[PDB]
């Protein structure tokens, strides 16, 4: 079925650019949004100024989008819900105030929505993979893709992909998140394994896209960072057990360039300023994704046995003060190699 | 063997700014480098100045980088040859000047580099296809990836692929292209096709990259935008019998996305222009590759029925006057998909 759905509420965990802009999207889809935001002084600003002014500054929220920091009123009668909730904050979000949202979503089969990025630092799991310690995994999907924040809230053209381990599941959620206008376009696809590496992967990625910049490289270098890191999101995706359809699609490679080619995000500025020198001391006087993502990703990489040169060298220079110009030589000793990729055809 | 390998001469046929670029790599690895173009009033002027000043303007050629409009004396000693020949004036080449130069290069076993790019109109045959009618495809090497010319030709760090049915051949080529400062790196591959077919729809997606941002459109669309595209760069080469172990490398994607997101291009410009409205003829009044290769690159996907949808689209605003936004809306109108890719893993 290619006709879309439309639904009477949709409730947003997580009040941040993503968030908000995702609220934006089903705006047009839902009669009824609600944006949940723990702080009630912030809640009421927001919807007074009709305006996220923390997050999504300068954008006008569609009338029909209530901000609110009441769990129980968020989730409500809502018909499909997205977590956005930063990682660190996810397990206890659902130990200290998910026994009754848990129920709910149970009992009524309300199709979840994955959309938090990282790694949990103390179990190395993945956003959609903590919220499957809660929610049957049945009702879970991943979506992921090139997606600037203020280009999805705006209304510009952006396409993303829906991933479900049963493909029926994210042809559903394609179904409800693809806009009447085909401004907002959503791909099927199984693999939330690679999804989420890409996801997480993709901010340290980001970071050494900084420290190629701050190096004096230019585009070339930056394509080819891009190019070779792709293949390390495949290598921790097949050790992690996903079946890596996702790695060469939107959430993969398409977000992966666009994060990386992101000069004046915190991850890209991070890396340029190590690249120009400065310890990472003075640096940190938000922390920026890439850098919080560096350390459990290099645990998790050691525990899989899986070599990440890039992004081991990423968080040599990110955590162990390492200079950037022996990182990249130290990249650059291995010798001439072939590039690594299999034939697609036989 | 990872040890480079330095030669006594090189030739390069051809003195664009890419052709100049490798002149540049080639004189860190050959103690004389020649680079031919036919006007010899053109030639002396360079020679002079110590600088293209035609397609290189502001780049300081090496000592040791001679320009030539003699065939015979630019050849003459050469341990690889260079071809950057525009694609229509190849045949000719060969036809007109190439019967000693290929008898030697047959007897000496002279590896030869192809760089050229597109498609042949009389036969839709690829650059280093054309070759290999005059040349035996044993010495035939490609050479591709993401590399823009100033940054190639004043030693910005740059990756690129050279590709070769036997492996070894590539390997060999690795070693002579590869620089002793690391600036210049080769990745050797077996994917000759698709090298060719990416380096000759990126020009045409270049193009629609413009379109979407003179309709309007941000680096989202951009972004997915490169990653269909893509898609039917890995379509075309299955079709003509190629591996397509390159479309994800260095050759394809890495090349595509650099080209797609050089805002000051002809591609882009032209594209940008189109989006706004103007019909191509006042846009006409050199040409855009894109628009070159987007009919040949047509009548190839026709006769081996290969279905090229935004390709086929950035044909018709280009060739058939087609309105750009008519376009995009018959592009959007096929309805929800899956992604289209298959497992890497099983
Ligand atoms: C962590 C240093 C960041 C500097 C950015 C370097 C620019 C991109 C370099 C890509 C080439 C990587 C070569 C890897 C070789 C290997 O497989 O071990
Ligand atoms: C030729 C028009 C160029 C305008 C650029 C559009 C921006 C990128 C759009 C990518 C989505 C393409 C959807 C293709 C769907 C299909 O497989 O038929
Ligand atoms: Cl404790 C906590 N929980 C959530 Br959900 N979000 C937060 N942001 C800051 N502290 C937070
Ligand atoms: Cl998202 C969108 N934008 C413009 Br401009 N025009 C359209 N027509 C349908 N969907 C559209
Ligand atoms: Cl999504 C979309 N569709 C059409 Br038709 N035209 C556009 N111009 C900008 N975005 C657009
Ligand atoms: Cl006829 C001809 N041959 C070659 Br090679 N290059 C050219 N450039 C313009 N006309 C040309
Ligand atoms: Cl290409 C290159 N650039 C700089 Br700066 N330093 C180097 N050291 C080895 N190769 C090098
Ligand atoms: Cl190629 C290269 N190597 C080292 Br070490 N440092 C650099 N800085 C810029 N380019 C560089």
């Amino acid at each position: 079925k290619d006709e879309l759905l439309y639904l009477n509420k949709a409730v947003v965990f997580g009040s941040g650019a993503f968030g908000t802009a995702l609220a934006m999207v089903l705006s047009k889809k839902c009669r009824e949004v609600c944006v949940w935001h723990m702080n009630e002084e912030e809640v009421r600003l927001v919807n007074e100024k009709r305006e996220n002014v923390l997050f999504l500054k300068g954008v006008q929220l569609a009338s029909n989008i209530t901000f609110t920091s009441d769990v129980e009123k968020a989730y409500n009668g809502a018909e499909i819900i997205l977590f956005v909730i930063p990682t660190q904050f996810l397990r206890g979000f659902f130990e200290k105030s998910g026994g009754n949202l848990i129920a709910y979503a149970k009992e009524k089969q309300v199709p979840v929505l994955v959309c938090t990025k990282g790694i949990e630092r103390s179990t190395l799991k993945f956003p959609a993979e903590i919220i499957g310690e809660f929610l049957p995994s049945p009702l879970l999907s991943v979506l992921a893709g090139p997606s600037f924040a203020i280009e999805v809230a705006t209304g510009v053209f952006t396409c993303v992909s829906i991933a479900s381990a049963d493909i029926n599941v994210a042809r559903r959620l394609q179904r409800i998140m693809s806009t009447g206008d085909r401004s907002f376009v959503c791909w099927a696809t199984t693999d939330t394994v690679g999804c989420e590496v890409a996801s997480a992967v993709k901010n340290v990625l980001a970071i050494g896209s900084g420290v190629a910049n701050g190096l004096g490289m230019g585009l070339n270098a930056r394509a080819a960072l891009i190019m070779r890191g792709l293949l390390e999101i495949r290598d921790l995706t097949a050790a992690l057990g996903g079946d890596g359809s996702a790695v060469f699609g939107l959430a993969g490679l398409g977000d992966l360039q666009l994060t990386c080619s992101s000069e004046l995000s915190r991850n890209f500025t991070v890396g340029k300023k190590l690249g120009k020198g400065l310890p990472i001391e003075e640096i940190q006087r938000a922390v920026a994704e890439g850098v919080a993502t560096a350390d459990p990703l290099m645990r998790l990489a050691k525990q899989l046995k899986v070599k990440m040169p890039l992004c081991h060298q990423i968080y040599e220079i990110v955590y162990k003060k390492k200079n950037p110009r022996d990182a990249l030589a130290d990249l650059l000793s291995c010798g001439l190699q072939d590039e690594g990729l299999p034939p697609l055809f036989k």
